[PDB]
């Protein structure tokens, strides 16, 4: 099995739920998933991650709450202490993906993906067209969509997780 | 073999050379490569691409000249005519990569934005490796010194081959 | 009186209404306002603008519809033909401001403001804190807020226009 | 006189020199200038600034060193502690400007983002003038040639004075 790290920062519990969704989706993708959160400057049942352990995974999904469109200082400060890993090129060709929350945050997405790109990580974006197709799909199936994540957002997170998982699996097998 | 499109816009021939380098590297990666340029609004021997043919490739490398840090209008206007492909989701899970020439970070971000919204899998530059290269070629006995330098061309080749191999692994 | 140009691109009539609001607000700011739209690649009573006329105004407000978070090709193509003006430095120290529509578009705002910045134009941003204060204000006054622009958005546009106008007036008097 | 704060973060002394240049230029613009640096997480003779004092100035110039194209964490962490000032709207209509050192367009965009959301009036670089400068000093008889060059320092000074005069006009 490929190993995936779901690393998140949640200020109000939203991004945590999104992260759990992504992790579940990734487990359904046949990956060994570990859920962790970044240090502070809330579910304590979730272990706190270290910057140096990121090289121990084949894929890394980063999700973070946002403040007025920018990265949360916690996630950015966490990723800033991965200079050694960068110097080694330890994260090169590892699969990565980013989730952001505004509970629009394009700048945050760009910044997080910037830090991930400079590590040489392969980036898996959102499936936008599919995510707008989803409403029509669930309408056809007989169950239309309609601070706390909706069903559509969670489904999107799950799908994202599984997609990243399968892609990683393809890259290792 | 996986099929790759090296699509470029060059205002003065720089990005054309970079594109040829990338295409060569991709050929060395065991990929079937097609080199094409976007329409205007100088090498006429290089075929002009159509927006709708992008779905016919397993991987797409986009290189563009930049103006004061932004995307060239040609490339953006070309990519703006892929609305149908987006609606179909024709480019989802296709491997992509971006080269930019003049710093032009904003252009990189915009091009990668358009490629991301198509759901394309993005392959970035190997930055740490790109600083390692100087020391490498110094150890080898051949240090690096309008027209791309040897280091930049080698970087383009490496990028192309990397994308090629990644695509091959994703399709094999 | 200071002269202001309200230049806009509207695909579906939203940004046009926002632009009219901004223009009215600017007139209330004591400025001589001219409303224009960029060429195509819809109110034909509104004159089409030329790239070279931008130097004839003390202030320029740019509003544009957005496509998946990016600038509309019309506005960008229009601003791309102002190379001569840039070469002269004709727009240096002229007051500028940007409105964007998604009928979030942070990247579009950044790009438009990028083109305006490289001309050396003085940038007047949105009054964010005031714009969230506005709801509470109109609630206190006895008239709470609640494809087609809402009352709050139009009021924001008007306020923006007047603010830009007064700032420009201060810079010329 | 209008009051201006030149707030900077320097990792290796470059942005410190740029900041001194900007402060000098602003003094020549008839402004009362205070030079300060952000806290850490080398010149101890330069006073350390507090997040809440930013409202005491008519104009604020922010200069910061950059790391791989992004904002330095120090400056961003400092500006993140101005939530109260934002809630009050204390920095609305105050004149602002940004200098960045290494291309670092993303850092410029982020810093200007934080300054914009405070409602600060933004004064950019004079780019066309900054390419005019070389030809100017060539005509004058003194062509330009880790430590900022004469052209960069002159640019910093010009920026400072420009911001100063603009602020003075906005308060006069
Ligand atoms: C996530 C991340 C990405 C980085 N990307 C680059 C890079 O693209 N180019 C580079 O020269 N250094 C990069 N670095 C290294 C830093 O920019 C910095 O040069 C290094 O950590 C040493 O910094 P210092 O000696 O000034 O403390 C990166 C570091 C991190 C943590
Ligand atoms: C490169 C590209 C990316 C696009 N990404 C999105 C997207 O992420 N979400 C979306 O709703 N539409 C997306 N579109 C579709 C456009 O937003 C637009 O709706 C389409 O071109 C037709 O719109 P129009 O009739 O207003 O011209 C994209 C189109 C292109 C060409
Ligand atoms: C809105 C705008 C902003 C520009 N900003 C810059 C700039 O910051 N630096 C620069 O060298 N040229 C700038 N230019 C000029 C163009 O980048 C370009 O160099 C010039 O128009 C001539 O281009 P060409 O000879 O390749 O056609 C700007 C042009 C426009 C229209
Ligand atoms: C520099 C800066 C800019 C801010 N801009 C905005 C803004 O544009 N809109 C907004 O709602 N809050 C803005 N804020 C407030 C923060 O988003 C945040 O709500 C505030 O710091 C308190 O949030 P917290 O309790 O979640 O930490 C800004 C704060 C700072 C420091
Ligand atoms: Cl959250
Ligand atoms: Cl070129
Ligand atoms: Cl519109
Ligand atoms: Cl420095």
């Amino acid at each position: 099995m490929v190993k995936m790290l779901v690393l998140y920062y949640s200020a109000y519990g939203y991004m945590e739920q999104m992260a759990k969704a992504a992790a579940e989706g990734a487990r359904e993708g046949g990956a060994e998933v570990t859920l962790k959160r970044v240090p502070e400057l809330i579910d304590q049942e979730v272990p706190i991650a270290t910057p140096g352990e990121l090289a121990d995974y084949d894929a890394i999904i980063i999700g973070t709450a946002t403040r007025y469109g920018m990265m949360a200082s916690q996630m950015k400060n966490f990723l800033d202490q991965t200079g050694g890993l960068w110097a080694k090129g330890a994260l090169i060709n590892k699969v990565g993906s980013v989730m952001v929350s505004t509970a629009g945050a394009e700048l945050a997405l760009i910044s997080t993906q910037w830090q991930m790109q400079h590590h040489g990580m392969i980036i898996v974006p959102l499936s936008y067209a599919y995510r707008e197709q989803m409403g029509n799909d669930v309408v056809r199936g007989g169950a239309p969509y309609g601070r706390q994540p909706s069903a559509q957002e969670l489904d999107g997170a799950r799908f994202q997780g599984r997609r990243v998982a399968e892609i990683t699996a393809k890259l290792h097998g």
